[PDB]
DNA sequence: ATTCTGACA
DNA sequence: TGTCAGTA
């Protein structure tokens, strides 16, 4: 689809995404550390984040606010990527 | 589908359980009172689990397993509950 | 013997 | 969660 193209389009910089998300710099590197999402690079070696990872960004805040750990977040986003 | 109501039959008690799933009274009563699991009662207020519970409580020992806590059980037995 | 609820040297 | 307690 034409769609997820477009969702995983890298554009978004690390700046709007944590006004956004309300994540820090650290805890977004951390996720990415995790498998969790997979921001590209610019020239600059700035990350570029797609629609589906500030998306998933935005559910791991959301998460977090419930309570839910790591172990939990990464079930979740994994059988959220097989439905 | 008789197969359903058999599923849904009181039949063993938290002894014979922790033998099936390999987990401990404590942890099986846990679960309990986060509403992972509704075990029917006896007259004696004693647990009787059915073939059901048994099995969303395999599930549990799964995730248990997997490191994931309340919070994150009760968000995925959440969805994995309305979406069949 | 077996399970139950509450509690923490 | 383990576990000891005092029952039912």
């Amino acid at each position: 689809m034409s769609d997820n193209i477009r969702r995983s389009m890298p554009l978004f910089p690390i700046g709007i995404v944590m006004q956004l998300t309300e994540l820090s710099a650290r805890q977004i590197r951390y996720y990415e550390e995790n498998g969790l999402i997979f921001p590209a690079r610019t020239e600059g070696n700035r990350r570029l984040f797609s629609f589906h990872d500030v998306d998933k960004l935005l559910e791991i805040k959301h998460l977090i606010e419930q309570g839910v750990n790591m172990a939990g977040i990464k079930q979740i986003l994994a059988k959220a990527e097989a439905e």
